[PDB]
């Protein structure tokens, strides 16, 4: 394939460069993923009226143990036993491209932006974690993100990951996988948002949950129904536990 | 890569052909475009409830000076400062994809869908301009595109484009980066939509700005930020002379 | 032309002397500028009710960015954008008396007055600086004119001048301008005056503007409209942007 | 007396140039103006509520003698009057700087604005023409001015001169003397000023009038007490029949 044609900036304004080392390597993964996988973005909302209501009760027993509890951990989770359920999600294309490496174990990672670019820190085995040790973990491998204490070890062996942005804004985006992993669960603002209850309409926050996948494995039906169940997880979380 | 095989489309209907070569240089540019660059589009609804209200109050002064205020003036500004504030949007991949090129200047251009195709009238030094100045501008070089006067010179050195088809309709899209640019600002239908006021539903006009960005420069979160601040420049416009 | 003639003042009080080098060079230039100038002021209140308001829901913002939002910023900008509008202020007669050098970068510069005297620091193109950029210049280079650490060339090539001194006193002055320029704005202490509404009498506060122009340049008509469109320009910024 | 110090101005901006020949007949006439006469302005504001109420009656009678009855030819005549009462307003400096040269026609001119420059048509005996007769000839002398077609003959012998620019706006200004003349008559925008009626307030429109005088002849009080005559000939046109 052609690339873009050398355009002399210097003609029009003035300029400036330099980049780093980090923003090489995430620029030429990302180059490498949108250039060997098939990208679609599944768009799914759901009421997290009760969940919000959740995480602000259990404030007191979060600050008793030292940890904030954010809705990273919840979605972790509900991410966690979704993956049990469809174990499509949590595969990967063979190199003999015939082939699907199915994954008993179920390590999710997060995207952190630093300063110097992208890192996205391994929690090993979030199904057998609960959510104040898993947000223990969540902010301690992205306070060592940011400082760069983050050995290469932590970085490896990630099922699927979690951009969620949802504190900087926005409301919907279309996340691109890390491969060799076949999904990416975006995460966007909450706001309060008109639902009908087959009568009238009422505010309930929603969460925006963009979702990409690689359809050599992951089809449309089967993309949307994981989605699905993941909207049903968010709105109960005592799905979670059953 | 592979490409798609061929077809003998003469064996179920009729057929007909034929292109031309406006068409010919976009679908080439489209080609390279997607080819080489990351993409992942950001969604964003901005409250122009105050920005309506301006642009038709306005409307008397327009037409004394000559001038038809839409809101593609209001647009270019609400970026044109907000490029100053994040230069990391003005720049654009060198060649040895190691660096950035910072432009201090900001051109910004807007797609013109013509008869024979698509062309992008760049504005020199937006930033410098009023809104009945930039408005001047854009209506001139948006009736030079249709008949085909546009001289070349005008279609080059653009820091990032705008998509604007509000016009026309839809609520949002994908917008593809015109390169070596790292950003094209797309925007939707206005639409009356119900906003919650901490107590009660009302209805509030919102834009929809879609916008790509290359990831190899650009990250998630610092590409949402840049529209969550648009969203408070197009609010209130005041925050444009501040 | 003849000068004041020596008085003994001894002969009735007592007396002390002494000056300083700054005050003289102040001096000299006062007694050239009002000797190869025809001199007259123009008066003119603009409705600033609107601003007064703005001004003050700012303050918020501009404690976020470390800045304090006066009056100040938002003049240099009214004057910035009716400068382009009315390039006749923006000029200076060539040294032949015939023509005129028409400037096209306006770079507008603020009397300070300090203790050693009068030093009247440079802003270069106010028109491509936002409220917040202008006074956080204004505040940097006020803040170097009492400490003496202005360099010269921060007090060179300015297109025209404001004294303002409405933190003092006063209502009406009558600046002299600051040759080779071709004119200065005063600014008076604001005060709610009562303006009709075509029906009844309503308070509402007015902010004095002097300006000064040399004649041989700027007639009486061309410089009235130009303070009429400084009092509309006042009156609703939003025309700034417009 | 020294000048300006040539300043380099294309080290700063971007230049361009040129004037024409009026404006430097102009700009010369006002440098020997300001240089031989003793300069200082009078502010007073008479009340003309009953004026602007006698123009709009007579509208029928000015156009079935085809003229468009102005304040000019009102003012022209409260003048004309109050020059007759006090001569020393319509006299001039004997060259032997010894004596005062006493006009008894008054031949007044007026301020004319055009694109070439400023041209001050003087209307010949008004003391002995009505505001129809004069104002036929304010508005002839002005047509030919902005035409280029007004004699040279036409512009000499003035006994005073009025600078009306209430069309175009401001409050106040310092007119000056377009000598060998002794004085000059400035007037600003109209404006319904509350005003006290011994109890209580009441709004009535206001002329502001400035008018420069030479000292060397016109002192402070003889300067004032012509411009309080003024406001209660304008406030009572009456007394100009008595």
């Amino acid at each position: 394939a052609a690339a873009k044609p050398a355009t002399t900036e210097g003609e029009f304004p003035e300029t400036r460069e330099k980049m780093s080392g980090i923003r090489r390597a995430i620029a030429k993964a990302m180059v490498h993923s949108k250039h060997t996988a098939p990208h679609v973005t599944l768009m799914d909302e759901a009421d997290v009226t009760k969940l919000v209501a959740h995480r602000k009760k259990f404030k007191a027993i979060a600050a008793e143990k030292g940890i904030k509890l954010t809705f990273l951990p919840y979605v972790v989770k509900a991410l966690v036993s979704a993956l049990r359920e469809y174990p499509v999600l949590n595969t990967s294309i063979d190199d003999e491209t015939e082939e699907i490496i199915q994954k008993h174990y179920y390590n999710i990672g997060i995207a952190a932006d630093t300063d110097r670019g992208l890192l996205v820190p391994v929690i090993k085995h979030a199904d057998r974690k609960p959510i104040f040790a898993l947000a223990q973990e969540i902010n301690e491998l992205a306070e060592k993100a940011r400082d760069g204490k983050l050995t290469p070890g932590e970085m490896k062996g990630a099922s699927c990951t979690i951009t969620n942005i949802g504190s900087a804004g926005g409301q919907w985006f279309t996340p691109v996988i890390n491969h060799p992993e076949v999904a990416i669960l975006g995460i966007g603002r909450i706001a309060e948002k008109p639902i009908v209850r087959d009568g009238e309409i009422v505010a309930a926050p929603m969460l925006a949950l963009s979702l990409s996948f690689d359809h050599r494995m992951i089809d449309g039906a089967t993309a949307q129904k994981a989605l699905n169940h993941i909207k049903r997880l968010l709105s109960d979380p005592e799905l979670l536990l059953m």
